[PDB]
């Protein structure tokens, strides 16, 4: 297997790595670990102007007034159980999102605000019969409503919810209310069945409350039972939210008709379908276990043949100090991060499952030294059931002396590991940014990018409309539009030239910039930078694009092109006039 | 005959040779890449807001960032590192902001931002470099569009006498302005010599147009020199004046019906010139012909006899213009007496000997050229190791190239940046590494391991955190020890410690409508044991790496429980280190 990528040649996966708390997405080359670029979604980017351009602050609402994200789990869109290439998605822990990247043009097209919860973690994405569902945990147990009449965890309306937003509208699907919290989530290969990690079934808010209790649970959904009461209008709504809210805690020990909770040591934490759709396996973290939850048990559990809910574990081998995650090869071994030993653990499920019956046999197969204090792994297609036992990216969290000292701040250690043999082999440290938690990897051929924008793009649409409304023809006009103290400049843009290279506006003008790139040569992308104001955005191939801000300073202010585009780039510029408001109407 | 055959892997557990330092482009940051594996090591915020650390979002950030802190956005082109004798230093990287017309300082100890200027009366902050010699006590920036002066709306004509742009003079250390000198036409890149008397900077716009066609007349613009003693000089006399509201002394280095200022020559150099580059042996400013295919070298130990006015002609300082291939854009050094300069239309590096251009310029008949190497594609900026110091080695090359077409798998209509790491240590340049950057990086600068020494764990008398460190003492608070909430009217000021995984308040409560500041120091000693804070739902994120005081100010909107969190997975309960803000309504 090739290590490395010399001049010329091209990786063979894509690699979409979480931005942790920078809040962005990173494409990666694999094997080569090279990042090609980054996908701007809850950060604001100075580059491209997401979160600045009238675009993306469409895109992503009331909350473009944050600056931050924290994003820990990307996952791509599937059919039939294999990646289909269309979307990504990925959490925003800090503000509570999800988003949508479109992976044809490599840019987040859709974002929500999930509705009366608190912090998104936890997400996957149904895989059969295709991504109908994006499941999302809301982590942190919270009143309803959360008006500062009541604080208690322990209040009977305190609780946090399972989310399922529609993957391709974006909107609310619907919310499950649960016991405990909500961790990890993962979903099986049937559509019927989804699964959670929660460590907190305490409702405590301490340290030792969070860990009293041997046991936590992972909290089992019926999809079908959900979306049937859902049909039949059997749910409530929360505040003034829409979303259909089913009840999914036990009422004095009876179980709800959409929820199962199997007992698993011991504050569980990651939450990972086996390839071959046959479990959901819990990594125990306090326990030095993960737990094996048999899916083919599932509608026996939901149908009261099973005497206890620990009858569908049917392994639970230890496996060593802190495992956190899990990920699969395809050949039926399962791979997990051992937090606190430091390692990876190479293990046989099906082994596994014969010593939880007594039959004593050795499942541990290897253990990797990882540096250091791995959290999440990721072997190729693992979430497919095309698991191909290629590749494995162990991220760590400590990487101490495994990179030249850059301060106080460290890199992550996100490290590529050999599996296609029997034996792992490390080959490649990649320090990374922010803490990347997880990543997800994707061959060459299940991902197809567009070189150049379509006119009609979504992405961009609202401007086209905005652009009628004033008569405009986007790709032959260079107008100013005035309305009033707002003025709407409207430019083509070729290379080295803006098509509208002066304008002149009043003092306290708004002013709105629509650059749109007529050229339709591969890679030719423009910028507009204007002085001293705050304003920069990236106009691609076909791109429409637009910026607003007000003209607060007379005189005189260039404006250019930000992204090297010809040998003329330099000279690619214009200027806006503002006219001092002495010499205007006043106005207080 | 020596052969180019450096190792270029860094395995598992091996550490890289240099220390890169890459402009973010138009995404506004620092960022440190490990040399030869071409990793990047860590991000430095500078312009950009960063969510991860909380630059932008700080009041610390916010401070060093002034009122500037207003833009989320910057424009990186130029990283350069202060010098002694010479020779990197290690202590300070300084970089250019063309967006909002700033200079940043980072201090390389702690890989921050630790210093902000808006230069004033100028626009677009775009060629920067550093005084050599005796040390950096100046660093040089470039403000490249010429305005009116005043711009205050009332003439916009730029061919108006009193619109101009201006060199620019920062004092390295204190990050206050030394001075301004009025040039004519514009300014693109800038360096200096290996005296500390002179700098040059080249101009493209000679013409003082706008337009496309206008700034492209001139057969020939120029490097201006600045004879830095001379200004220096009417500085401490008191014979300058000042603009607008600023203090800082301009003067003018305009000729005047012909007649030289002291503090300038203008050298006609052809055509809209690019890159201005001073060999490492000091002897030359080389210019990049950019519209001309030749690069123009500039004797500066001929400029002494010019400014004095020993010299007939201003082109007799001018010793070579060798021929040299389509779109020259910037020049590097290996040492040995090489330059290697970006052919950006022909797509090459052309390693050329300056001596034998020299020579040919006096009509001798010797070949200069010694190679060209194709590049993919469209170069712009070059840099080879320690190229920027009498110490360069002559080891490792990267020429930054814009457009990488299929160079690296497709992303949609956006491509990356090619930076490609070249082998210069033996005769012939071999072409070994790919490496794909975001938002156009556009110069680098290398540095030895051995030139750079960082701090494992942050000095608790840290400047970086010293405004806040006084703020709690204005309190009463022990930082180092002191988990408190002060109340004050609606302003709420929560201080804390914090070990891992706990932080050291766990929960407060506030009014709705109340300003609340949580200060948190990171009161481990153990390397690597990072913390974050996170407040849900509120815009609210920062970094308080080991020693560090960190904090942050935002306003209880919302009525009820809100949650926070750490962000940095700093321990196996790190899920757990969590607090709760209690916000009562009215
Ligand atoms: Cu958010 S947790 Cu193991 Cu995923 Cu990192
Ligand atoms: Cu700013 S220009 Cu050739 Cu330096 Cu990139
Ligand atoms: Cu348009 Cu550079
Ligand atoms: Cu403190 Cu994670
Ligand atoms: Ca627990
Ligand atoms: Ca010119
Ligand atoms: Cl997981
Ligand atoms: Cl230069
Ligand atoms: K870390
Ligand atoms: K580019
Ligand atoms: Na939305
Ligand atoms: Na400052």
């Amino acid at each position: 297997q090739k290590i490395h990528v010399g001049p010329g040649e091209l990786d063979d996966y894509y690699g979409f790595w979480s931005g942790g708390h920078q809040g962005e997405v990173r494409v990666l080359g694999v094997p080569s670990m090279r990042e090609l670029m980054r996908i701007p979604v809850f950060n604001v980017d100075s580059a491209t102007g997401w979160g600045l351009t009238n675009e993306s602050r469409h895109i992503m609402g009331d909350s473009a007034k944050f600056l931050n994200g924290d994003c820990h789990h990307p996952h791509i869109s599937m059919t039939d159980g294999k990646y289909d290439g269309k979307y990504l998605f990925i959490n925003d822990k800090a503000n509570s999102r999800v988003a949508r990247i479109r992976l044809d043009i490599m840019k987040c097209d859709k974002m929500i605000t999930v509705p009366n919860v608190q912090a998104i973690h936890g997400l996957r994405l149904q895989k059969v019969p295709h991504t109908k569902y994006v499941f999302a945990n809301a982590e942190f147990i919270i009143p309803h409503p959360n008006d500062g009449k009541v604080f208690d965890l322990q209040d009977e309306n305190s609780y946090t919810m399972y989310n399922a937003i529609d993957a391709e509208t974006m909107e609310m699907a619907f919310q499950v209310i649960v016991d405990g919290n909500l961790d990890n989530t993962d979903a099986d290969y049937t559509g019927r069945f989804a699964a959670a990690t929660c460590y907190n079934s305490e409702k405590a808010f301490d340290l030792g409350g969070m860990m009293r209790n041997e046991r936590d649970w992972v909290v089992v959904f019926d999809i079908h039972a959900v979306e049937a009461a859902v049909k039949a209008g059997d749910f409530i709504t929360l505040g003034d939210s829409k979303t259909p809210v089913l009840d999914g805690r036990k009422k004095d020990g009876k179980d709800s008709k959409f929820t199962r909770y199997v007992p698993v040591p011991k504050n569980p934490h990651g939450c990972n379908t086996s390839s071959d759709g046959k479990y959901f396996i819990a990594a125990g973290k306090l326990s030095p276990t993960c737990s094996m939850i048999a899916i083919d048990k599932l509608p026996d559990l939901f149908a009261g043949k099973l005497a206890d809910p620990r009858d569908v574990i049917v392994g639970e081998p230890e496996l060593g100090l802190g495992p956190l995650h899990t990920t699969f090869d395809g050949r039926g071994n399962a791979y997990t991060t051992l937090f606190i030993d430091s390692q990876v653990v190479k293990w046989n499920m099906e082994e596994a499952v014969r010593a939880y019956k007594g039959e004593k046999v050795n499942y541990i197969k290897q253990k990797l030294d990882v540096h250091y204090q791995p959290g999440h792994l990721h072997a190729s297609l693992c979430e497919t059931n095309e698991a191909d036992g290629k590749w494995l990216v162990a991220l760590s969290k400590f990487s101490k002396d495994r990179f030249l000292p850059v301060g106080p701040l460290h890199p992550e250690n996100d490290q590529l590991i050999d599996i296609s043999g029997d034996e792992m082999k490390l080959v490649h440290d990649g320090p990374t940014f922010a803490e990347p938690h997880d990543c997800i990897m994707a061959r060459r051929d299940q991902i197809k990018t567009k070189k150049i924008w379509d006119r009609n793009d979504p992405f961009f649409a609202p401007t086209v409309e905005m652009a009628k409304k004033d008569g405009i023809n986007l790709d032959t006009d260079n107008k100013v539009i005035r309305d009033g103290n707002k003025v709407r400049v409207y430019m083509t843009s070729m290379a080295p030239a803006f098509g509208v290279q002066e304008f002149t506006v009043k003092q306290g003008d708004e002013v709105t910039v629509t650059i749109t790139n007529i050229d339709q040569i591969e890679d030719v992308s423009f910028g507009f930078v204007v002085v001293n104001h705050g304003v920069s955005m990236e106009i691609s191939p076909q791109q429409t694009s637009s910026i607003t801000f007000v003209a607060d300073k007379p005189g005189l202010h260039w404006y250019y092109c930000s992204w090297f585009c010809h040998a003329l780039h330099m000279e690619m510029v214009g200027r806006m006039m503002v006219e001092p408001a002495w010499s205007h109407p006043q106005f207080e």
